[PDB]
């Protein structure tokens, strides 16, 4: 719908929450926009550079499991709500990879 949504700019998902953090894997969950969007791009990159990836999720997706990260590294997960005409503002949620559970639990 939104026939008169030509001048309408799509909104982004409110700051998504990372559910799980590991060495080479981090999971993030976003609350999709009021805008009708076509899909999602997801660019997660290390602040010190390293393994970066862009995933493509369905318009109605709300979580990406990022894979092939590097342990002990800062990771910017950037979510992109994409619509036919335009791309909404980016989600930037940065999580440092804690790594493989070492002595997890006293």
């Amino acid at each position: 719908g939104s026939h008169m949504g030509t001048t309408t700019a799509p909104d982004a998902p409110p700051d998504p929450t990372v559910d799980q953090v590991d060495d080479t894997s981090i999971v993030v969950r976003w609350s999709r926009p009021q805008a009708p969007i076509t899909g999602y791009r997801i660019v997660y990159s290390p602040s010190v550079e390293g393994s970066s990836t862009e995933l493509n999720l369905p318009e109605t997706a709300n979580s990406v499991t990022l894979s092939d990260l590097q342990p002990g590294v800062q990771y910017n997960i950037t979510i992109y709500a994409v619509e036919e005409n335009q791309e909404s503002t980016p989600v930037v949620i940065q999580q440092e990879t804690t790594g493989t559970p070492r002595s997890d639990g006293t």
